[PDB]
């Protein structure tokens, strides 16, 4: 649209011009008009060059956020057609597109059969593409995740539109500006000194709007160039937890543990360091426990054993991979010692999370207790007189 | 190690590519102005009014491009780290992901994705791990002050 | 330190060798001794 209004705008332009290149002094009086109206044209063309100049620029910013973010957006719809089968234009379609969906799940499946229905993904779908998409309740649980992730994601893109406008409304209003004073000095309707009074005052007013406006163009950049979260993500900035809601120009909204509403300035963060949790790969964990210095390196080779055979008994929670290590001694009277495993999934499911590091607290307490291993406090002496 | 230093290999090309973008950019904005006052095209009270805009878009990007071109010194000239090597930053190890003009992916001890600006590294110490040579280790622990020599 | 793995592992078997030694000499640590006098 952008470029059809250039081409039928200066073609319009040179067809007028080249029709009154005749030079005819039809009237003294006809000349100024003539003249106003060519200035006011040469104008609006210069209006339609920024335009175009704006919505290039806007729409270069949005592919670069919409490379990931259609990306995602196609995942999750493709997602969401094959579930409802069971049971650009791409913007557009993204735009466009629970205890139900558990219940329209456990419907389609056949009844009493925990294991998902292989006729019915048949019927519905190739054999290759049913296995690829792949307990009724897994199943229940995975299509209510992929609902709540296309949902977030659908949310995301919003409030990136929502930024996206605010930021054209801004581009546009500066435009309109800039061009009217264009069309306004074209037509040397006031004077020069008047005119260098405008400067001036323009000047003064730049010089008033340092701070705000250096403060918004670098709210800019931090949002579009670094790009350092999107909306649902779990976020870490000075060191405590913290969601991300919505993204604006200058105010970010954030969600901690305790659905607390906190609005950061984005000018604050460019100077702080940002961790995302979504974009980061499987997370590990850390348990601190002490035990006495006195217990012979037999039991801390079962104690490693058993705790390598539960970790690896149990590979839908932690990985394999795992370590035992020692800190530091102090007194020799307890030895600090910490273990290292990695969760199957991040750190954005804190209820997850945290359920799990209970678990494993309450297992290590227990094979503890099954070694027998005692801590005892330095011993003291006492003489009466 | 091979491994490494392709995926260090590429996220240098990543960020090379980066800075020839905007460097072509800048010049091709530049080499247009040049060819419409070239052209003399338009009169000089609007020359006038358009040089006083770029001014001011220059004072209103003084801080952003003062930073990104900080950045580009820090990561270029200082080279303090490269990709696939662990550092510590404020006493903390860290372990370097990828590079960019103004973000550099960090992996901590725990996986944790982290995005430190460039222009803030530049005024804090950074210690590089595999550059350095063989490492020393210090255990501590204490024994009852009568004991014979 | 780059391998932290094995940086951790190696120290934990410096320290559990540390532990045997001062074992095996038989050194012990007792605190301050202290009086106590009923009324």
């Amino acid at each position: 649209k952008s470029v059809q209004v250039f081409i039928w705008l200066c073609l319009i332009l040179v067809a007028w011009i080249l029709l009154f290149n005749h030079d005819v002094k039809r009237s003294p009086a006809a000349t100024k008009v003539l003249k106003c109206i060519t200035r006011t044209l040469i104008s609006i063309l210069t209006g339609a060059f920024f335009w175009l100049v704006k919505t290039l620029l806007l729409k270069i910013l949005a592919a670069n956020f919409n490379v990931n973010n259609f990306f995602d957006r196609i995942q999750d719809s493709v997602f969401h057609q094959y579930v409802l089968q069971t049971l650009a234009w791409t913007m557009r379609v993204l735009m466009e597109a629970l205890a139900a969906a558990y219940h329209v799940f456990r419907n389609v499946a056949q009844p009493f059969f925990n294991y998902i229905e292989e006729e019915d993904l048949l019927r519905f779908m190739i054999k290759e593409e049913v296995d690829l998409v792949f307990t009724r309740k897994a199943f229940t649980e995975w299509v209510v995740k992929v609902y709540t992730s296309r949902r977030a994601l659908a949310h995301s893109l919003n409030d990136t539109k929502t930024a996206v406008k605010q930021l054209n409304k801004l581009v546009t209003a500066i435009l309109m500006v800039v061009t009217v004073v264009i069309w306004l000095l074209l037509l040397e309707v006031a004077t020069t000194k008047v005119l260098l009074f405008f400067s001036t005052q323009l000047v003064a007013l730049a010089f008033i709007i340092v701070s705000t406006c250096k403060n918004l163009f670098e709210s800019i950049v931090f949002v579009f160039v670094m790009h350092p979260y999107d909306v649902g993500d779990r976020c870490v900035v000075d060191g405590v937890a913290m969601l991300v809601e919505e993204m604006n120009l200058l105010t970010t909204v954030f969600l901690k543990l305790n659905n607390e509403k906190v609005y950061y300035p984005n000018a604050v963060l460019a100077t702080k360091p940002i961790s995302n949790y979504f974009r980061s790969p499987n997370m590990g964990e850390t348990v601190e426990f002490s035990i006495s210095f006195s217990t012979p390196v037999s039991k801390i080779a079962h104690l490693k054993e058993r705790i390598a055979e539960y970790l690896e008994q149990n590979p839908q929670h932690w990985a394999p991979v795992h370590s035992v290590v020692v800190k530091e001694i102090e007194n020799m009277n307890k030895l600090k010692m910490a273990l290292y495993s990695d969760h199957t999934i991040t750190f954005q499911e804190n209820r997850e999370r945290n359920l799990r590091r209970t678990e494993l607290s309450l297992a290590i307490k227990r094979m503890l207790e099954d070694l027998h291993i005692d801590y005892t406090l330095l011993p003291q002496d006492i003489n009466l007189t």
